[PDB]
């Protein structure tokens, strides 16, 4: 246990936002894209999507 896998974050899952700094504190989305560095989370509602990019650091699987 000098090694220790702290989490992974693929394509499908529900992340909540951790970093108290951020406007987007505690809310709950689904990864979509993995790439450059970033990870895009779609928010939806009826008739509208939102993408945002965070760093990975950021967010927690749920």
């Amino acid at each position: 246990m000098a090694t220790d896998l702290i989490m992974t974050i693929l394509p499908g899952m529900t992340v909540k936002v951790t970093n108290p700094n951020d406007t987007y504190y505690q809310f709950q989305g689904i990864v979509q894209r993995i790439t450059d560095g970033k990870v895009a989370v779609l928010f939806e509602g009826g008739n509208w999507d939102k993408l945002v990019t965070f760093q990975a650091s950021e967010l927690e699987p749920v």
